[PDB]
């Protein structure tokens, strides 16, 4: 009598992982059948590749989430808003599809596994395949992770909601970001570093009252009364040297409510200062969406 999380919203360190955003055209109903299909096609592939550590989620936008569980529960759920109004945008759609694990290969079998499922009920609006780079770095080429939650303890405690109808799921956030790392090099090795709020090299956090307000670190580091406001964020680089690259920005949390606080912070919405990464990188898509527990993928339909 107990709730089992979807298999990708807790591993750490994959090296790999891809990311299908897409809008319902069908029926709803089309949705009921093809989960159940994709969830079992993820452990057919887990039983094949059992050394790849592959983990998957399927998580639902607002509307058809509304429809499929006749609005019971995910209290928090809506419609990703644009924040600082404009300067995230916003492109909600109705399907989150994210693949992970240490074999981009088999993220690859997978991804075709999910499109055959859903088959032409959807469309398809983004894939991005994203890559673990270099010492863990985001395409800046400062490290990304260092304060993630660790352990699948600490993991579970933040991302997994743990009672009542909703046991076992979770909020999801993503946003696709575009660098511009021309930007980001003329800006000087120590500019760069107040930007993030963490040195570059050596990945040494810059204390609260000497790095700027308007740093990454003075954004997203936020607490309520000494609690932190944690998410487990699973974020990978992306794209071609040559054409659009950046970081495929993805978070996982039981409240959808510390995500919000971050992106209300970082886009001016609190105290009208905004993050210093926009010098060099923007986002360019936005949604939010509801990961459920494994059996109540099971007991759609
Ligand atoms: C271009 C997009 C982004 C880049 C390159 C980026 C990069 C980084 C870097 C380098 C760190 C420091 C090392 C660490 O992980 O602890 C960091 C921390 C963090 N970022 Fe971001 N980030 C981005 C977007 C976001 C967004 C959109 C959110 C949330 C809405 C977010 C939330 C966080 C959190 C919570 C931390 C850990 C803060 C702490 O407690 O020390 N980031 N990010
Ligand atoms: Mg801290």
């Amino acid at each position: 009598g107990m709730s089992q999380v979807q298999s990708g919203i807790l591993p750490e360190h994959c090296r790999a992982a891809i990311w299908i955003e897409a809008n319902l055209k069908g029926d709803v109903n089309a949705l009921r059948e093809a989960s159940k299909i994709f969830v079992d096609n993820v452990a057919t592939f887990q039983a094949k590749f059992p050394d790849a550590k592959l983990g998957a989620v399927v998580a639902f936008g607002n509307n058809v989430w509304r429809q499929l569980s006749g609005g019971e529960g995910a209290d928090e759920l809506k419609d990703f808003p644009v924040y600082g109004k404009g300067l995230a945008p916003s492109t909600q759609y109705d399907l989150l599809i994210h693949i992970l694990s240490a074999r981009h290969e088999v993220n690859f079998s997978v991804a075709q596994a999910a499109l055959a499922a859903f088959g032409d009920a959807i469309d398809v609006k983004e894939e991005i395949h994203g890559f673990r780079w270099v010492e863990e770095r985001d395409l800046s080429g400062f490290v990304d992770g260092t304060e993630n939650p660790a352990g699948e303890e600490t993991r579970r405690e933040v991302a997994v909601i743990k009672d009542g109808v909703d046991a076992g799921g979770s909020y999801v956030f993503v946003q696709r970001w575009e660098h511009n790392l021309k930007q980001l090099n003329r800006m000087s090795v120590p500019d760069q570093e107040m930007m993030i709020g963490r040195t570059k090299d050596a990945n040494e956090e810059i204390d609260g009252d000497e790095r700027p307000v308007t740093s990454h670190l003075s954004r997203v580091d936020l607490k309520e009364d000494g609690k932190g406001l944690k998410i487990v964020r699973q974020s990978l680089p992306y794209g071609t040297a040559s054409g659009t690259h950046g970081l495929y920005f993805c978070a996982y949390c039981a409240r959808l409510y510390n995500i919000e606080q971050q992106l209300l912070s970082m886009f001016g919405d609190t105290d009208g200062k905004r993050d210093a990464m926009l010098r060099f990188t923007k986002p360019v898509t936005g949604g939010y969406y509801f990961a459920p527990s494994l059996e109540r993928i099971q007991a759609l339909g």
